[PDB]
C-alpha cells in the first residue's frame, strides 16, 4: 500500500480509528486533560481523511510510527509534564518508539474512579460522546499497556449499562453491581495483556509462543496442529503490535484473526458458534474469552508416540522446535486441568530429557520412562493449592489476605509496604476467584492468576530494584517464576528495619475512610510489624492486629476521637512490642 495510514482508516472505520488513536496517546501521555488528547486525535482523523481520498498527498506515505512520534513531540507542554520523555523526541526510529515505551508508567497513582451514579448520569446527559470518549482515555491512563480493542469492548459495555440504568427509578443499584463487575474485567483484562508484554519484554517470541501454543491447544483440543500453529503465529504478531504501540495494525490484524477463526470453526470448536455471529468488537472478545472445548473421543495414548517410538533422537534431531512443539500441542489439550506454566514446566522437562537420553548410549530404553519424571510437577502445585484454598475456607478472605501479607513480607522485607499489600489483597481476592471451582477448574485458576499477581509485582520491581533474589526469580524464567517466589524464605541475615513511632500511629482521619482504604491502612501497619519483627510467629502478628482492630473502631466510636487517639495510642504501642518479641 502506498499509505498505511490510509489502508488503516479504510479497514477500521473512523468510529474505530478515532477510539484507538484516543486509546495510543492516552497510554504515551497519562497526565494531559481530556480536552487536549481530543484535539490531537481530531488532528490524526482529519489527516487520516485526507490520505485516504489521496493515498498520493503529503505525509501520507510515511510510517504509522514517524506520524504518532512527529505526533507527539509536537506537544506544547511536553517537557514541562512530562520531563524525560521530550528527550525521546531527539531520537530517530526505531530507538523513538522503544524510548517512549519505557517511559510508560505502570502505577501512575490517579484518583480513583468511584461509580458516583447521580453524578455520571448527568454527565452521561450532559455530554454523552464525551462520557464514552472519557472512559477510554480514563481506562487508557491508568492502564498503559491495555490491549486496544480490548478496551473499546468495554467501552461499548459502559454506555450500554448507562443508557439502560439512568432513566429508572433505582439508578443506582441497575449500575453499581454492573459497574463494579466491568471494574473487576478491566482489572483482569489489564492483569492478562500486561503479562502478554512483560513476556516479550523479558524473553522474547519463543516464550510468548509456547505460552500461546500450550494456552490453545487446551482451548481448541479438536483443533489440528497446523490450525493451533496458524492461530497462534498469527495471534503473537497481534500481541507484539499492541504491546509495541502499533496500536492500527493490531486491531486491524485482531479482525483478520477473528475472521479467519469464525471461517474455521468447525475445523476449530464447536463453541464458536455463538461468538461468530456477532458485530466485530463482540466477535473478537467473544473468541478470546471462549469457553474450553470438549476433549475429542479418539485420542491415543501420548506413551506410543513420545515413550515408545524408537526413532525419536532422529525426529528430535531433524526439527527440534516444531517436535516439541507437537508434545506441548498434544500434551496441553488432553489437560485443560493444568495451568500453562506447568505445561510449560513439563515440556522443558521434556526437552532436557532427550538431550541426556540421545547422548547416553542407550536412548530408547532410557527415555521410556520420561513420563515418570512430570508426576512430581504435578502433585506440587496441588499441593500448594489446597494448602491455600483449605486455608481460605478456614478463615475467609480478610484474614486470608493478611496471612499472605505476613508470608510475602518475610520473603520479601525490602519490597516497599504499598506492594506488599497489593500482591497480599490480589492474591485473597484469587482465593475467592478460585477455590470456590470444581478440581478440574480449581488448580488452573489458582496458578494462572498467581502469574499474573507475581508479574505485576515484577513490573513495579524492575521500575524501582531493591532485592538480588526478586531480580532473579523475575528474569530467570517464566515458567519457574510461580516455584522462584515459593521457594524465597526469610534470610538469616535480614536485619529488623528500624522502628518509627510515627509508622504505627494512627488517627481521626482513619475514621472518614473508605472500608478498602481502612484496611489498606491496617495492613500496611501489619507489613510494617513483620519488617520490625520478623521472627514473630503468625499467630502474634493476628492478636496485634487484632488489638489495633478494636484500638481503631473504639476512637473512630467516640464523641472526642482525636483525643482517644492520642491517649490510647502509645499504650497500645508499648504493649505490641512486647507481644511480639
Ligand atoms: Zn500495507
Ligand atoms: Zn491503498
Ligand atoms: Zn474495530
Ligand atoms: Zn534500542
Ligand atoms: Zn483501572
Ligand atoms: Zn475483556
Ligand atoms: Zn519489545
Ligand atoms: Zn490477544
Ligand atoms: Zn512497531
Ligand atoms: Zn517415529
Ligand atoms: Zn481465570
Ligand atoms: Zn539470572
Ligand atoms: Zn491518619
Ligand atoms: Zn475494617
Ligand atoms: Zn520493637
Amino acid at each position: 500500500h502506498k499509505s498505511e495510514i490510509a489502508h488503516r482508516f479504510n479497514d477500521l472505520g473512523e468510529k474505530h480509528f478515532k477510539g484507538l488513536v484516543l486509546v495510543a496517546f492516552s497510554q504515551y501521555l497519562q497526565q494531559c486533560p481530556f480536552e487536549d488528547h481530543v484535539k490531537l486525535v481530531n488532528e490524526v482523523t482529519e489527516f487520516a481523511k485526507k490520505c485516504a481520498a489521496d493515498e498520493s498527498a503529503e505525509n501520507c506515505d510515511k510510517s504509522l510510527h514517524t506520524l504518532f512520534g512527529d505526533k507527539l513531540c509536537t506537544v506544547a507542554t511536553l517537557r514541562a509534564t512530562y520531563g524525560e520523555l521530550a528527550d525521546c523526541c531527539e531520537k530517530q526510529e526505531p530507538e523513538r518508539n522503544e524510548c517512549f515505551l519505557t517511559h510508560k508508567d505502570d502505577h501512575p497513582n490517579l484518583p480513583k474512579l468511584k461509580p458516583e451514579p447521580d453524578a455520571q448520569c448527568a454527565a452521561f446527559q450532559e455530554d454523552p460522546d464525551k462520557f464514552l470518549g472519557k472512559y477510554l482515555y480514563e481506562v487508557a491512563r491508568r492502564h498503559p499497556y491495555f490491549y486496544g480493542p480490548e478496551l473499546l469492548f468495554h467501552a461499548e459495555e459502559y454506555k450500554a449499562d448507562f443508557t439502560e440504568c439512568c432513566p429508572a427509578d433505582d439508578k443506582l443499584a441497575c449500575l453499581i453491581p454492573k459497574l463494579d463487575a466491568l471494574k473487576e474485567r478491566i482489572l483482569l483484562s489489564s492483569a492478562k495483556e500486561r503479562l502478554k508484554c512483560s513476556s516479550f519484554q523479558n524473553f522474547g517470541e519463543r516464550a510468548v509462543k509456547a505460552w500461546s501454543v500450550a494456552r490453545l491447544s487446551q482451548k481448541f483440543p479438536k483443533a489440528d496442529f497446523a490450525e493451533v500453529s496458524k492461530i497462534v503465529t498469527d495471534l503473537t504478531k497481534v500481541h507484539k503490535e499492541c504491546c509495541h504501540g502499533d496500536l492500527l495494525e493490531c486491531a486491524d490484524d485482531r479482525a483478520d484473526l477473528a475472521k479467519y477463526i469464525c471461517e474455521h470453526q468447525d475445523s476449530i470448536s464447536g463453541k464458536l458458534k455463538a461468538c461468530c455471529d456477532k458485530p466485530l468488537l463482540q466477535k473478537s472478545h467473544c473468541i478470546a474469552e471462549v469457553k474450553e472445548d470438549d476433549l475429542p473421543s479418539d485420542l491415543p495414548a501420548l506413551a506410543a508416540d513420545f515413550a515408545e517410538d524408537k526413532e525419536i533422537c532422529k525426529h528430535y534431531k531433524d526439527a527440534k522446535d516444531v517436535f516439541l512443539g507437537t508434545f506441548l500441542y498434544e500434551y496441553s489439550r488432553r489437560h485443560p486441568d493444568y495451568s500453562v506454566s506447568l505445561l510449560l514446566r513439563i515440556a522443558k522437562t521434556y526437552e532436557a530429557t532427550l538431550e541426556k537420553c540421545c547422548a547416553e548410549a542407550d536412548p530408547p530404553a532410557c527415555y521410556r520412562t520420561v513420563f515418570d519424571q512430570f508426576t512430581p510437577l504435578v502433585e506440587e502445585p496441588k499441593s500448594l493449592v489446597k494448602k491455600n484454598c483449605d486455608l481460605f475456607e478456614e478463615v475467609g478472605e480478610y484474614d486470608f489476605q493478611n496471612a499472605l501479607i505476613v508470608r510475602y513480607t518475610k520473603k520479601a522485607p525490602q519490597v516497599s509496604t504499598p506492594t506488599l499489600v497489593e500482591i497480599g489483597r490480589t492474591l485473597g481476592k484469587v482465593g475467592s476467584r478460585c477455590c470456590k471451582l470444581p478440581e478440574s477448574e480449581r488448580l488452573p485458576c489458582s496458578e494462572n492468576h498467581l502469574a499474573l499477581a507475581l508479574n505485576r509485582l515484577c513490573v513495579l520491581h524492575e521500575k524501582t530494584p531493591v532485592s538480588e533474589k526478586i531480580t532473579k526469580c523475575c528474569t530467570d524464567s517464566l515458567a519457574e517464576r510461580r516455584p522462584c517466589f515459593s521457594a524465597l524464605e526469610l534470610d538469616e541475615g535480614y536485619v529488623p528495619k528500624e522502628f518509627k513511632a510515627e509508622t504505627f500511629t494512627f488517627h481521626a482521619d482513619i475514621c472518614t475512610l473508605p472500608e478498602d482504604e481502612k484496611q489498606i491502612k491496617k495492613q500496611s501497619a501489619l507489613a510494617e510489624l513483620v519488617k520490625h519483627k520478623p521472627k514473630a510467629t503468625k499467630e502474634q502478628l493476628k492478636t496485634v492486629l487484632g488489638n489495633f482492630s478494636a484500638f481503631v473502631a473504639k476512637c473512630c466510636g467516640a464523641e472526642d476521637k482525636e483525643a482517644c487517639f492520642a491517649e490510647e495510642g502509645p499504650k497500645l504501642v508499648a504493649s505490641s512490642q512486647l507481644a511480639l518479641a
